[PDB]
């Protein structure tokens, strides 16, 4: 019957231990690996991080030099640009369980959503003191002319723990036996450059000189963030067992079958607690600023929409979250305080009712969620 | 005093339970497209469901400048003047907010901590930016051109997403709420050169030949559904729901150079913020026509007598930028001005220069009990 | 034992004070002068209630009397209108003693954005740089006069809600001292090729630049109407018995590819660290550094990072980068604190070292009066 | 189980007493005439009196075809598309029906057993016939002409005149009901040649120049007054009044030739009827694009897998004629589809031909408890 007291007590014990760990341990961010390579030779890498304490996440620095060898035509950044330097990232913990498995662009948009502004960007102000884009932390030339070489830098934070204060999703890596694995599939000369008229979704640059663009090199450095000198007690190490037994993951998917003026519904799976949802309307390679959509919504089994909104009003809600708009055709939904959980109510779905549908149209979905390891 | 402390504790607990148990919903109530030359006042009827927190009003418009040669340029308030006035009445016909579109917009900005629904400029190479034109208006409309504008206003009932003070319980099937929107028209939106631009959207030598082609609005109602029920029916924050959170504005005149112009906080309201616009006879200056501003108590002592730039500095800490020329803001959120805690209090402006027809347009944000 | 209750009581008292007292910001002094005559002033604040800090407004007019050459803002620009600040409390104990530029950078770090700046947005409503709160012309042409405005917040209390470091002066009687040293005709202008670190403008016309005049207004922020209880005034004894200070220092002896370590002293709880790499008058955007770090003897580096990654952490704190050669480190949640002198150090491993290279350090810290 | 059997017996007895003792009333609630170019959404406020059974909505309209030369002709749904959507909320703000005008109309027909409020043609020499034009619309509107239309919809709360399941008790003075009517406008009512006629009233080469001149509606509320009182106050069928009888519709896509397209009865509702409209990319065919239709249980067994004409034969027994092209009906009134009695059940369509943008518009009639 009742006995649910266990949960209540478990939550309290988990929160208490989390606090003790945060108070007693010390945060460390350490380089684990750096490599420079030619994408023509290789683009997929498997990084083996260190097994020390509780791992919170990885900061991945990526730099690249791209030369546009075309005789006459230039190329220009796509909407995602340097966020496409990493095509896909997948993490496995010591028990070989998969956590995040998503695209670089999705990971980057979530980094932005969680910062509350374009990730690691430099705001512009009227200050006479010379603050500004001094260090080019995330940077890429808007265009690369025929014969020119452009230099790019972009960063991604691959999260395990939900935040610096909420260790839900963190990973205990102390078993010398099995290693963690951070797999990075980088852009290469076949994904980074889109010809005029081709789909720019996964590309960095697009334009009439694309066929002659090539990477001179790509370099990456993985920094691992963790907590060391974990606190001990009578029963050994004090550890938030729920935090460490919960997966905090980002995943993406693709769905097709849209038709003008008809509700296109993407169901949320059960068991997962969805914190945020991103929907990219790849309208056959065209990315529009809401003009190809009637409305978007989140709906429960009951025909009840909780936020059926026209595109600009939907965008207004997002401006309250990241202080600007996501790129054309990218829509965001924050459900952090009340995660979508199909057990709480009936099934739930994310809805897009398109106004215009080009051939090969599809919705690319990105999700942020918590789920029990077991 | 024990009855009160316990009353407040019960209120907060009820608020916390309502927030945890109910689910927020935002849904369209009504949309209409019209020509303000035909009609500019609309009475929108909100849906009677659960606890109502506020309304998000989307307003779009198309304006054409048919002057033969001259352009017009945005005034300092611009699209914020698409709505001239907003008035809300609850199911008991008790009036809450009644103010101008520009004042409501400035409070929306103050509460956001940055220009309302704006897009911040950064060095990011990823193409974030003004993609969706949520609030937008062309800087100028040339002779012969048509410009498109978009504006949003949040009309609050509840103070915030987490503080339900001022919210409205609308579950009485036969008692309707009323949200009255009075829009701009050709007479208010266009100011000739030299005319007062306060209420206008565009001003310039081409003003006489400017006309709206159309205006459209869509009202979205934000509320809480599936209200928690307990051993006495609905668990409700009684103090929250019987308190009014309102915005109102008024005009004060009688300014003279180097003399303290004092606007008494005339009511027994709890004033959360004050906005003072120095409409210096149609001229709006960046502090240069003011010696200092202050808030003062009957005790004749000033709690913040500041030169204009220093006053502006405090505002920059609140909204990360300055309000338009001649607009001054004062935050009293944590310690609301309440004349029953200290002597009467006044908002003070000592002008350096005073043109003909000078006046202070005062905007207030406050809490007051229904009874 | 104890303490748990001492801190619990301190925090309770702080809360009562914040709830019952009323905040006041009041002008205490204004003055206009010509730096050719004087540039050091000792301001006497009012001894009333609990003092939280001072907002210092500085305005200046600079004339470029050169015949044909202009000058342009240095990276610090108007932040160098005040060269140094020192505050002494009623008990003759010093709190902050630092440079104007370091004080300004901490003001920015605490705000989470360039201090008192106006953020640019797409809003059609005319918000923006309307009031020129902190302002200075990018260049002053030969024969021109430029007008500048700068603000500094000299903190005693850590924040509006944390009174640690605040000063009780409603009684003390003995006077407080807020010492301010302003820029002058010898520090404000740097010739081409000269070190621009402490200057406001640099350029070919510098030798003929001069101040027309400088003015300052000091506003004092304090809490009045302090709450009284049984034993008397209800006060957070820990808050009022703790110093929250900013201090600067200079270190030299850098050599290419070798770790240059600046030791943290014991006793102090360091909340933030700023290191400026004055590479012999050249200020570079990380290109002259291999890495920076904070290290514990026998426990290695807790954050050894390349310059751009170090800068990324700072972008999370102030939403932009500090000027060239200026590096920031936030340790607010877990202050650097060693019982032994130098059990922790700030590290810079330089890639390039010019003649007269040095690191100018700036610290924010808490420490007991006793 | 005894508590239930007795609960049902008490309910029926209470229903029977209410029907015998109360007196039925039908009275006008509101009338309005407007131009949908100005406004097309209306929130009607029903009167709070006794037990409410439903609303009869009279809708009239005048449409003018100003094309220079081309006519327009009625679509298959025609005047049933004068109302695009209808939504009802009771005094507790619980939503009941929310569906399209065409779906509501088809259910009105199914429940009547013949085209709703139609006039049957006979050989009688006495002049019975279409005398009053209760539901009427000209077959075509020629270039330069104006046509007049009349349409009626019955919005049900109670299931029928004798079965009060779904009825609403409205005797709470301050809790209002809401009947929202969303009408057609120039954008929805006129379809160009080759465009999808699903939601339109007229389609033809003259469509671009067609305009409504006006639309008028009159809502009549049907209820029971003088409710019987006994030894405990009002004698009321508690199960009837706490059960919702609703209509809803949705769209399903993903059809491919010769493959079973299954629409699962996704909720735990008691589905009384199902309507499936095969909008084959804007084409509506008389069964020729379908191999068979069926209702199937998880057990993979079909209870009625039928070719289109045989499926149509069953419907002819229900409404004495066929529904329009592409509209298929399924009666489950005596044994409602209820997934908790048998495995999940699905409605099946195996298409012979599938055009681009093909979809099934599903309309359901069902009972569900408030809790």
């Amino acid at each position: 019957q009742q006995a649910a007291l266990r949960n209540q007590q478990a939550m309290a014990a988990n929160l208490q231990a989390r606090q003790i760990v945060l108070q007693q341990s010390y945060p460390v961010i350490q380089q684990v690996e750096t490599q420079t390579f030619d994408p023509a030779n290789r683009s997929v890498f498997d990084v083996t991080p260190a097994n020390v304490g509780i791992v919170k996440g990885f900061l991945v620095k990526v730099t690249a030099a791209i030369t546009n060898n075309h005789a006459t035509e230039a190329v220009a950044l796509t909407d995602f640009g340097p966020a496409n330097l990493v095509q896909r990232v997948i993490y496995y913990d010591p028990d070989n369980q998969r956590h995040t498995e998503t695209s670089g662009w999705h990971l980057h948009f979530v980094n932005t959503a969680k910062q509350g502004a374009p990730f690691l960007s430099s705001m512009v102000t009227d200050s006479p003191i010379k603050y500004g884009d001094v260090m080019n932390v995330i940077d890429a030339p808007a265009t690369i002319a025929a014969g020119a070489t452009g230099e790019l830098t972009m960063y991604y934070w691959v999260p395990l723990a939900y935040s610096e204060t909420d260790l839900t999703g963190a990973v205990l890596a102390n078993v010398p036996q099995s290693k963690q694995r951070l797999k990075l599939e980088f852009a290469n000369n076949n994904t980074a450059f889109a010809a005029v008229g081709a789909n720019p979704l996964e590309a960095i640059y697009q334009g009439a000189g694309a066929a002659d663009c090539e990477f001179e090199e790509i370099s990456y450095t993985v920094y691992q963030s963790y907590l060391d000198q974990l606190p001990v007690g009578q029963n050994g190490y004090i550890l938030p067992l729920i935090d460490l037994s919960t997966l905090y993951n980002l995943e993406n998917s693709a769905q097709a079958g849209l038709t003008p003026n008809v509700d296109f519904v993407v169901q949320y799976a059960n068991l997962y607690r969805y914190l945020s949802t991103i929907a990219v309307f790849d309208n056959g390679g065209s990315f529009n600023a809401g003009t190809d959509i009637n409305y978007l919504s989140q709906r429960t089994a009951n025909f009840s929409d909780t936020r059926k909104l026209d595109p600009k009003t939907w965008a207004a809600q997002t401006r309250r979250r990241i202080a600007t708009d996501f790129p054309k055709g990218v829509y965001y939904c924050d459900n952090r305080d009340k995660p979508i959980y199909t057990l709480q109510y009936g099934n739930v779905g994310f809805v897009v009712n398109p106004k215009t549908v080009n051939q090969n149209a599809r919705l690319l979905m990105g999700y942020e969620y918590f789920t029990s390891r077991t």
